[PDB]
């Protein structure tokens, strides 16, 4: 659930303000998005965006309304390290590596100051 990937954006960087941070930079990173992505940190955006478009996109699941962002997986954090619970079911995992994944990869991304609030009608 949306909570719980903000939790895991603190666990993989620590000394980082999510909500802050990563939402509105670029493209990709905050509701929808369009166009290419223009570095880095916001493909790593794209791919969330897409992985939750997979997800709602797997006929197994069925979201409440119709947001993976609401669904609450079980994870841990020990030190840098994102842990999915392997008991999560097949779509709180799905939802879960979507947003681990996320995390991993925004951590290791070059945090571009330019591209916070980008201009999107302009640049995406
Ligand atoms: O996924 C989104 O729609 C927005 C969004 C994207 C990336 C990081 C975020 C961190 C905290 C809150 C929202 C966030
Ligand atoms: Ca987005
Ligand atoms: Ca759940």
């Amino acid at each position: 659930a949306l909570w719980q990937f903000r939790s895991m954006i603190k666990c993989a960087i620590p000394g980082s303000h999510p909500l802050m941070d990563f939402n509105n930079y670029g493209c990709y990173c905050g509701l929808g998005g369009s166009g290419t992505p223009v570095d880095e940190l916001d493909r790593c955006c794209e791919t969330h965006d897409n992985c939750y478009r997979d997800a709602k996109n797997l006929d197994s699941c069925k979201f409440l309304v119709d947001n993976p962002y609401t669904e609450s997986y079980s994870y841990s954090c020990s030190n840098t390290e994102i842990t999915c619970n392997s008991k999560n079911n097949a779509c709180e995992a799905f939802i879960c590596n979507c947003d681990r994944n996320a995390a991993i990869c925004f951590s290791k991304a070059p945090y571009n100051k330019e591209h916070k609030n980008l201009d999107t009608k302009k640049y995406c």
